[PDB]
């Protein structure tokens, strides 16, 4: 069936509740003190992590070479815990997937799992009026409150939930090359 065991292990060790002025989001920690959150969360220079106020040391809203929103923001956080390194679970390329799980960790839903079915490489999405690329699509009625939710299949962390129209759900891709270790003035 769906990979519930895999999704649970990712939730246990690699998720936190993140809270900005836009609300609460599931936040996936990727490695060391680096995590991801939907760009719509509007991260500033501090963020609440599990209700603890935390300095945001770096924040990078990803865009592609067309200067189009990818809806992923990568954050570096000032906190003592290191995240388990899950980069080796990230896909190398764009792909479609079978029988994925969407996993939420918020104050309202401290852990909840939703089998979303098949996931297709959707591409372009007008996301609440912002053009966005690299989007994954599932036919599941996802809802407000699930943004940031982790999308997995066994062995792979493939996206974070960012949108939905009452019939389909949409995730922003996570690619392995987003998190590899030059000299760049990026602000
Ligand atoms: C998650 C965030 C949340 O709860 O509110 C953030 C303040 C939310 C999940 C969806 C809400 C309804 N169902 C969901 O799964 N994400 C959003 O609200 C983004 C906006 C949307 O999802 C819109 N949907 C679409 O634009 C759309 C287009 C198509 C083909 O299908 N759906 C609304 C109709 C909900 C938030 C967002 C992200 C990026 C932006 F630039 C603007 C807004």
């Amino acid at each position: 069936g769906p990979g519930f065991d895999f999704a649970q292990a990712i939730m246990k060790k690699n998720t936190v509740v993140a809270r900005t002025e836009k609300g609460e989001f599931t936040m996936l920690g990727v490695h060391d003190r680096v995590a991801v959150i939907p760009t719509h969360a509007s991260v500033g220079e501090t963020i609440y992590i599990n209700d603890v106020e935390t300095k945001v040391l770096d924040a990078c809203a990803l865009r592609d070479l067309t200067d189009t929103n990818l809806e992923i923001t990568i954050v570096k956080l000032d906190r003592n815990q290191k995240f388990r390194d899950i980069r080796h679970f990230l896909p190398r390329y764009e792909d479609d997937y079978n029988d994925a799980v969407l996993s939420v960790h918020t104050s309202k839903f401290p852990n909840m799992y939703i089998p979303v079915g098949q996931v297709t490489n959707y591409g372009f999405l007008n996301l609440g009026g912002t053009p966005t690329h690299r989007i994954l699509m599932y036919n599941f009625p996802t809802r407000a409150g699930q943004c940031g939710g982790v999308v997995t299949t066994t062995g792979k962390v493939i996206g974070i939930h960012v949108g939905g129209n009452g019939a389909q759900g949409f995730a922003a891709m996570l690619l392995h090359s987003y998190f590899t270790d030059q000299k760049h003035h990026h602000h």
